[PDB]
């Protein structure tokens, strides 16, 4: 079952700010700009698809929001030198930051995608809690959102990704999420 934080294709998105799309050698950005993105890391993203599904199935979440944050977070492991980013801090497919938890397993393993969607699963439950009136795939999106920035950074619905990098983490991720959602995950 994978449906417990709810669903993404539910979730509104507008996708990739410019400050993302540009550096990816796009000319446009939002949505559209994401799912080019999102297809461009699609054959690296294959290779772990059994672990992901595996993941996602086992922790009651989307395989296609796991696969939505390795896209970002490291492209699906090409942006990576031995499982780290390039300063050394985040660990893995969905880069785990050495200085707030002691990264687990191998880089691309099961163990780590189970430690990073744990850790993600917490930020929803925290979302959860700190707006109970949202409805659960609003929820979804601020869990997303407090990956990035932390808890804290979620003061309401709209403003969000304020402060997340590039000001679009969650827009960004569910938009990569809506693709991969469509194509296998």
């Amino acid at each position: 079952r994978t449906d417990c934080y709810g669903n993404v294709n539910r979730i509104d998105t507008t996708g990739a700010s410019c400050k993302t799309a540009k550096p990816e050698g796009l000319s446009y950005c939002g949505v559209p700009a994401s799912k080019t993105i999102a297809e461009r890391d699609l054959k690296a993203m294959d290779r772990y698809k059994t672990i992901i599904k595996k993941v996602g199935e086992k922790l009651c979440v989307e395989p296609a929001v796991i696969a939505g944050i390795i896209s970002r977070e490291s492209h699906a492991g090409k942006v990576l030198k031995n499982g780290w980013g390039d300063r050394g801090n985040g660990f893995g497919l969905m880069q785990v930051d050495k200085r707030s938890h002691k990264p687990q397993g191998t880089w691309n393993g099961e163990v780590h995608i189970t430690q990073g969607t744990t850790i993600l699963t917490d930020f929803i439950k925290r979302i959860q809690k700190k707006f109970p009136s949202w409805t659960k795939d609003q929820q979804l999106k601020g869990g997303i959102s407090a990956y990035n920035a932390g808890a804290g950074n979620v003061r309401s619905y709209a403003r969000m990704d304020i402060g997340t990098t590039h000001d679009d983490y969650a827009n960004d991720v569910v938009a990569r999420a809506q693709y991969y959602k469509q194509h296998g995950y």
